[PDB]
This record gives structure tokens, C-alpha cells and sequence, in this order.
């Protein structure tokens, strides 16, 4: 059970960007894989990736130093330990690292090892992911929030929020729900490619049509709905992402929707926006509705509409479990995004969610535009009994990967497999 | 180690589409799992793909019955047997299927069973799948064929050929190539936004940009090479699939370059054009050049061709052993595509390899429309020592999941390994 070897990689990402992958063996020949995502290698409350910046080598988003980082002076530290002591060896890379970023070894470094270690521990002890690291009572599949259609600067078309999610809440089970947004997925691809509008998917696989409004953003995704054959009422529910942080003006001090070609907006008039959206369509939750930085403002819609609607904070609180406090604290949002090379570990990741479960929030498991084949965060969804997940649309093995995952749990599970759909949203007093 | 279980299951490949997954477990712990690709359409000559047809569930694509056929049929009959007994088991399915195309229980049954009990043997036996399949005597790393534009019934444009790609043959080692490419299939997307085109991908995670030109594509790419830094000729030559049969007068003889609007050109001078191609780009492979039957076209194509450039036919011979032996005789061709799918099992696959090697011919072991994280098809490129793959563009995970296993390929053989780049084409002549 004694880690003989870690060793680390450079490989790509979906993306064609390179990413690191580490390997653990136990003396006893458990194996461990762990596949890091693209996080960001700058952020002031965010753990740090580490690239190599040679201009002449993959653009400079090589990994070369993360992986020299892992393969000599992580692995001595931490070969000798028990694969099983998930928190101890969190916590050496942690002060071995030396610095709140994780900016000197990489926080990819880092959370490569953190992963691999985990999953090493599984396979040592023979028991499926979920079960090592949540326990026994791990059987909630999370309700997944689909993106379907993209715009602000994630397309090129009229519609200023980042992207629209469909949520399968109706389904009795989670492979029901995946083959109820698999089947809206083709109807609007029907709808859009005899609309004459493209199909072709991004990163997150999702379409990206050049709509004309953002109302005909909701709009097209209720035709959809029903052209599948599902009810928009109960069976599909709609989920967005703003990302105001886009769209709003430091300087100016308001939101511009300049891609809505609506002109400029106060934080009041937005509230106001999202209080129009909701009342017209079945929005159940909206992602960071405000900017970053509109402490004030989040308040606000959070007070107004945050009775029947979640309120998540992805750039609101950078799964910083500092800023999460100051919104638990303050009270703004009820729900955070969480993304686990954002914060570094496995361990970090966990007490995020817990914390946040704590405050009666709500803790959606990420993904990354960079992903890979690793289905970790599917895992970590169901351990942790999350109730969601977000880890993008049903195109492209980056994504299905996670709800292929996502199935073999929900197998595996059996008859004490379960599947919340709407009663997911603890967090919403008001139905 | 007897094989104790096999189990299928249905799970979803990269364009959203179900596909079947089956596991094996062997007595003492083995474990394999092998998951099935698809194809966006298939005709005659081509092992069946078994779709319930229920137009109430996934478009009637959902492979419910396949899954049943793994479970309720084929566990019963390979169960028993040593895992690794792969050409045995083959053996049997086909017998158990009775029909020529696997009709009956379905070739994604089959397949999937094929697979899952290889890398089941190779988990039982602790060695690299590449050594399993191949032998002690696998080193050659592929020279990838990397998908950058596409045309024909693959795009909204011009372009009367539906796949352009780059070929790394200028590398020192895998790892490189696939730097090379990256680097170039990024240049690329740097000149395409720059000049207002679609930065979007497609299912093989490549580039569709509204072109009017055959000759466009063509140029778009030589200069992304060399904005990339590389010397086109000497590090990246090209390969393009012209899928003719796409642009084919079915009524009349000849061919119709509508989407460039060339207008009508017959076979006879269709040569001249490839010919002409071949004269100012660095065109080292064309796939499919004439109709999948205008054979006595394809011979003339052959001779004036054939020995300075790689004709590898596709719907030509369809993964059909049959065909390919024809082939043979009438010398019509010097390359093969390897579609795993398309034969139905491991054995008839490495037969349909090992044939076309005795012919002089290249085997092309390449990816499929719908994938899954499965790359198994790396491991056999590796085993068989083909010396070249078809996997996709340097985007979406379905495709550089194949490459990301190779890099471990090459990684784990070390000293040994062996990257032959322009050599790979023992089947030219002339370079
Ligand atoms: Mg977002
Ligand atoms: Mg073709």
C-alpha cells in the first residue's frame, strides 16, 4: 500500500494544449492515473497553473516544468507514504509547495499527484472511486446542467450570456435524463442546421447558431423540448451562465450588452432582467448574474430571486473557500462552481463542498474547456452526493466521458442508485 | 485465467449517439473493457451495426439489442474459455452469428466483446496491450495523418474533397510529430479567425472554413505550416481523402466538382487533376480518388501514380478482405484503411493487416466518426508495425485520446521505439 513511484508526463488536452498526467505505484502494483485540466496560470485568490512560456514550443503553454517539478521533487517526498493517507500527502505537496498559489510546483503538479494517489488507493483496496472517497453512503447521481447553446464571447452571435444549460430534472433515473437531453441535443440540431444555422460544436460541444436575441436563445431550446417530445414545464428545466464578468464595464461601472445590442444596464436593470427572463422561462438557475466584484449587487439578486432560483458564483468565488465565507457571511449566492484544478487538491476540494453544504448551499462538480478522458469530477459528484454537475454538452468524448462515467456508477450502484432531478435544488426554499 | 463475466451495457459515443461497452472479468481478476466506435453512415460489404430502430428512443439508434446479444447470447457461449484464447473466441462469435456480416448478434456486440477480452488478457498476463496483440517485436510508432479542413458533404463551402491533412513525416520521434502538428493545426487557427472564418470544429475536431477553392485548402494549409515554423515537403507533407463517390454521376461516368463548380470531369482526366495536384502541393496520400466501382479507372490511376504517391482505397474495399484481395490482383491500389468496426473483430482485423503487408500495401488503422475514449486502435498501429494512423485532428478527446496513448507508447518502449516518418511508406517507390 506503500506509493513506490510517482511519475509525471506531458500529453495534451482536448483542446491541443498540453497538460500533465501522473502515475502512482504501490508496492504492491496498485496503479493510479491522474489527468490534470486547464486551469489558469494567473489568478489572485486562485491556485496557479505552471506553464513553460517558451514562445518557440507549443505557443508557450508546454508543461514541461510542471512535470520536472512532480518527477523530482514531489515524488521523493512523497514515495514512502501509504497510498491511502489521502489528507497527509495533500498536505505535504501543500507546504513542500510553500506558497498559498501553488505557484512555485504547480498547482497541475500538485493536483495530478493528488489524483493519481486517490485512485491508485481505489484500485489498491479494490473498491470503486466514489466509495474511497465519500464512504459507503455515496449513491446520489447528480442532476446534469447540459450546455446546448453558447454566445457572448464564446460565440460570435447576438446573445450576451456565456451559455445556455438544459437540466433533465423530470427523469426518473440518471440515464433516463442523459437520454432526455441526448434526444433534445438532436432535435435542436434538426431545428438549427433546417434554420440554416450551424452546427458545428466548441469546446464545450454545444451549438453556438448565430441567434438573433437572447430570448430566441430560450426559445429555440423550449422548441427543442418539445419537438423531443419532453415538457418544458417538468421534464426540462433551463440553467444559464451569464458571465457577467464579460460584459461588465469597470470604468463605466454598468453592464453593456453590447452583443444584445440593448445597450448598457445598472445592476438594477439586470436583476430586473433576470427577474423578466425567469418569469417567461423556466430558468432554475443562473450562473454569476453579476460581476465579480458587485458584492453588493449579488446581495441583491440573491435576495430577490434567490427563494426559487439558484444563484451560483463560479468567478464569484474561484472555489476560494476565503470568498465562499464572505458570501455565506454576507449572504450572497446559494450555490458554488466547483473546479478542482482551481483550488489544487483533492482534500481542498472535499471541505469546499462541505463547507459550502453546511451554509445549505450548493456545490456543482466542474469541468474545464481543456478536459481529457479522466471522469474524476463524476465520482467526486457522487461521493460527495453533490445533487448536480455541469461538465458540458452531449458532443465530444472530453464531455461524454463524465456521463459515460456517470452511467457505470448508476450500474454499478443498482437498486440503491438514485437520482433527486428537482428535489436536487436543497438550497430553493420556494418549490 | 478462464473469462467468468461479460457484460455489455449501453453508453454514448463523441457525437452523442449510443454504442455498446462490454467488460470481461476473468477467474483470478482480470479485467478488460472494450468499447465500440460508429461510423456517420454505412452500406453493403460492411460488417452490420445492430440499431433497435426505435424511433421513440435516441432516433431509433439506441443499441439495446446489441447489448441484450453480448449479455443473453455471447456470455453464455465465450464464458469458459481462457481469455487468451482471442482467435478461438473470434472464432466462435462468428459461428454463433452464423450470417457474413454479423447481422444477427450485431458486429457491435461482436467487436466489443473482441476487444474487452484482449485487453483482458493483456490486464491477466501484466503487459502492454501492443505487446499482446503483436508480439515482442512492436516498435514502430505511426506516422500520424492529422485532419486540418474539410470539404465535400463534411462542410458549408466550396472544396469538392471532403478531408485535407497534414503528415508529420519530418520528426525525429512521435512525441515531436505530434508537437509539429499541434503547432501547425494552431497557426492554422490563428489565420482562420484573423480572416473572419469559422474557428469551430467538426467530429474529427478539425477546421471547416467556407473556402472556394480545392486549391485553397491546399495553400491555407502550406502556410500555417510554415507560420508554424516548418518546411513544408521535408517536415510536413500532405494527405487528402477525396471520398469521390461522394461526387459521383451515378446516371453518366463522370465526376461533378459542383462544390468548387468546376463543372463535369471524367475519370480519365480526373487523374490529370491529381496529377496536377500532385505537381504544385506536396500531396503524399490520396484516399479514395475514384468511384468506389470505376475499379478499371482506379488501375489506370494506379500506374501512373501509384509509385511515388500512397492510393489508399476506403469505400474502395470497405475493411473487406474480400475486396481487398481483388484489389490485389488488378493492382488498383497500394493502401488500405483499417476500420475495425467495419470487420467486427480483432482477428479478422489483424488478417485484413497482415494481408495488405504481403501485397506491398500500407494498412492504415484509422478512428471513426463516433468514438470513445477507446484507443485501441493505437495499440494495434504499434502491434502490427503499420507505420501509419488515421485518427483525427489535434481537438476533442475522442481524438487525441488515440494520440495521448501513443505518447505513452513510445514513452514506455524507450530506447527501442522507432518513428520511420517518410520511410513509413515502404509501399512507394519513389520516397
Ligand atoms: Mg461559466
Ligand atoms: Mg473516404
Amino acid at each position: 500500500s506503500i506509493i513506490t513511484d510517482v511519475y509525471a508526463r506531458e500529453i495534451l488536452d482536448s483542446r491541443g494544449n498540453p497538460t500533465i498526467e501522473v502515475e502512482v505505484y504501490t508496492e504492491s502494483g496498485a496503479f493510479g492515473r491522474g489527468m490534470v485540466p486547464s486551469g489558469a496560470s494567473t489568478g489572485e485568490y486562485e491556485a496557479v497553473e505552471l506553464r513553460d512560456g517558451d514562445k518557440a514550443r507549443y505557443g508557450g503553454k508546454g508543461v514541461t516544468k510542471a512535470v520536472d517539478n512532480v518527477n523530482n521533487i514531489i515524488a521523493e517526498a512523497i514515495i514512502g507514504y501509504d497510498v491511502r493517507d489521502q489528507m497527509a500527502i495533500d498536505k505535504a505537496m501543500i507546504a513542500l509547495d510553500g506558497t498559498p498559489n501553488k505557484g512555485k510546483l504547480g498547482a497541475n503538479a500538485i493536483l495530478g499527484v493528488s489524483i493519481a494517489v486517490a485512485r491508485a488507493a481505489a484500485d489498491y483496496l479494490e473498491v470503486p472511486l466514489y466509495h474511497y472517497l465519500g464512504g459507503f453512503n455515496t449513491k446520489v447521481l447528480p442532476t446534469p446542467m447540459m450546455n446546448i447553446i453558447n454566445g457572448g464571447s464564446h460565440a460570435d452571435n447576438s446573445i450576451d450570456f456565456q451559455e445556455f444549460m438544459i437540466m433533465p430534472v423530470g427523469a426518473p433515473t440518471f440515464k433516463e435524463a442523459l437520454r432526455m437531453g441526448a434526444e433534445v441535443f438532436h432535435a435542436l440540431a434538426a431545428i438549427l442546421k433546417s434554420r440554416g444555422l450551424a452546427t458545428s460544436v466548441g469546446d464545450e460541444g454545444g451549438f453556438a447558431p448565430n441567434l438573433g436575441s437572447n430570448e430566441e436563445g430560450f426559445e429555440v431550446i423550449i422548441e427543442a423540448i418539445e419537438k423531443a417530445g419532453y415538457v418544458p414545464g417538468k421534464d426540462v428545466v433551463l440553467a444559464m451562465d451569464a458571465a457577467s464578468s464579460e460584459f461588465y464595464d469597470k470604468e463605466k461601472g454598468v453592464y453593456v450588452l453590447a452583443d444584445s445590442g440593448e445597450g448598457e444596464k445598472t445592476t438594477d436593470e439586470m436583476i430586473k432582467f433576470y427577474e423578466e427572463l425567469v418569469s417567461k422561462y423556466p430558468i432554475i438557475s443562473i450562473e454569476d448574474g453579476l460581476d465579480e466584484n458587485d458584492w453588493d449587487g449579488f446581495k441583491k439578486l440573491t435576495d430577490v430571486l434567490g427563494d426559487k432560483v439558484q444563484l451560483v458564483g463560479d468567478d464569484l468565488f474561484v472555489t476560494n473557500t476565503q470568498k465562499l465565507s464572505e458570501g455565506i457571511e454576507k449572504g450572497i449566492a446559494n450555490s458554488i462552481l466547483i473546479k478542482v484544478n482551481q483550488i489544487g487538491t483533492l482534500t481542498e476540494t472535499f471541505e469546499a463542498i462541505e463547507m459550502a453544504k453546511e451554509a445549505g448551499y450548493t456545490a456543482v462538480v466542474s469541468h474545464r474547456s481543456g478536459e481529457t478522458e479522466d471522469s474524476t469530477i463524476s465520482d467526486i459528484a457522487v461521493a460527495t452526493n453533490a445533487g448536480q454537475i455541469k461538465t458540458g454538452s452531449l458532443s465530444r468524448t472530453d464531455r461524454i466521458a463524465k456521463y459515460n462515467q456517470l452511467l457505470r456508477i448508476e450500474d454499478q450502484l443498482g437498486e440503491v442508485a438514485e437520482y433527486k432531478g428537482l428535489k436536487s435544488f436543497y438550497n430553493l426554499k420556494a418549490a
